C-alpha cells in the first residue's frame, strides 16, 4: 500500500511542495481547518507556515498542484485536537459543506484560503464537540461529486470502535479512506511486547465498516503522541505481516511530517508498507 501523512502544524517541517517531492507519501492531509460551525467564520490554522489573512496562504496552491501532478491526493483536514469546531444543526452541516465547496473544492469564492487549486477531498478529524450532523456533512459533500469531479471523503477516527464522533458518518459507507488512530488510546494501541490490542482492534475496524481502504495510523516519533509509539522494527516484523492480510489494508498513516523528518520513520518502513 502507501503512506498518508499530515502536514501543516509545524512551520519548520518544510513546504507542501518539498513534502510531496520526497516521494514517500501517497496522500497528504492539510491540518487544520479548526474553527467552523455555529455561525463562526471558518478559519484555517497552518501554524508558522503562513498567515491566512490577506491571502497569505494562497501560496499553498503551488504545492497542491505540485503534489497532484505527481499523483498524490491532497485533502483538507477538519477539526483536530484543538479548536472550537462543531455543527449546530443539519442546516449548519449544509452551510459548512457549501463553504467548503466554494473555498477549497470545485466551487467559486473571492477569498479561497489556500488559493485556486482544487483539493481532492475532505478529511474528518473530529475529536470533540458535537457528535451530531457529521453524517449529513458527509452526505452534502458527497453530492457535490455529481457535478463531475469526485470529492474524496477520508476520516481519522480514534481506535476504540465505534468512534463516538464519526461512527454514524462512517456507517454511511461514503468514505474512501479511513486512517484509524491506533495511539493515545490504551485499549487499542501497542504496548511493549503486546501487539494483541492493536491487532484485535484492526480486526474490528476492517470487518465492521464499508470504506474503500483502511490505514494503520501511528505517531512518527515518541514525541508525536502521549502514548502508543511503535518502533519501526516491531511494526515491520510483527504488525505489518498480520494487518497486510486484510483485503481492506491500504497502508499506514503518520502524524506528522515534522516528526517523520526528525525520526526517519517513513524512511525505515517505506518498502514494507
Ligand atoms: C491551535 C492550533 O490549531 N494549532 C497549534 C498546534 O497544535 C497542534 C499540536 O498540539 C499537535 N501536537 C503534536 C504533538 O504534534 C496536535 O497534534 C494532534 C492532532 O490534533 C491530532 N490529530 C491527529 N491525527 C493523526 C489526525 O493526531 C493527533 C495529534 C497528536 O498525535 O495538533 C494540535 C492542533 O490540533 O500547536 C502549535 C505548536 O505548539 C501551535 O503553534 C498551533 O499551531
Amino acid at each position: 500500500g502507501g503512506i498518508a501523512i499530515y502536514w501543516g502544524q509545524n512551520g519548520n517541517e518544510g513546504t507542501l511542495t518539498q513534502t510531496c517531492s520526497t516521494r514517500k507519501y501517497s496522500y497528504v492531509n492539510i491540518a487544520f481547518l479548526n474553527k467552523f460551525g455555529n455561525g463562526q467564520t471558518p478559519q484555517i490554522n497552518l501554524a508558522g507556515h503562513c498567515n491566512p489573512a490577506a491571502g497569505g496562504c494562497t501560496i499553498v496552491s503551488n504545492g497542491i498542484r505540485s503534489c497532484q501532478i505527481q499523483g498524490i491526493k491532497v485533502m483538507l483536514s477538519l477539526g483536530g485536537g484543538i479548536g472550537s469546531y462543531t455543527l449546530a444543526s443539519q442546516a449548519d452541516a449544509k452551510n459548512v459543506a457549501d463553504y467548503l465547496w466554494n473555498n477549497f473544492l470545485g466551487g467559486k469564492s473571492s477569498s479561497r484560503p489556500l488559493g485556486d487549486a482544487v483539493l481532492d477531498g475532505i478529511d474528518f478529524d473530529i475529536e470533540h464537540g458535537s457528535t451530531l450532523y457529521w453524517d449529513d456533512l458527509a452526505r452534502y459533500l458527497s453530492a457535490y461529486s455529481k457535478q463531475g469531479k469526485k470529492v474524496y471523503l477520508t476520516a481519522a477516527p480514534q481506535c476504540p470502535f465505534p468512534d463516538r464522533y464519526l461512527g454514524t458518518a462512517l456507517n454511511t459507507g461514503l468514505f474512501d479512506y479511513v486512517w484509524v488512530q491506533f495511539y493515545n488510546n490504551p485499549p487499542c494501541q501497542y504496548s511493549s511486547g503486546n501487539i494483541n490490542n492493536i491487532i484485535n482492534s484492526w480486526n474490528r475496524w476492517t470487518t465492521s465498516i464499508n470504506a474503500g481502504k483502511i490505514f494503520l495510523g501511528l505517531p512518527a516519533a515518541p514525541e508525536a503522541a502521549g502514548s502508543g509509539y511503535v518502533p519501526p522494527d516491531v511494526l515491520i516484523s510483527r504488525i505489518l505481516p498480520e494487518i497486510k492480510k486484510s483485503p481492506k489494508y491500504g497502508g499506514v498513516m503518520l502524524w506528522s511530517k515534522f516528526y517523520d523528518d526528525k525520526n526517519g520513520y517513513s524512511s525505515s518502513i517505506l518498502d514494507s508498507v
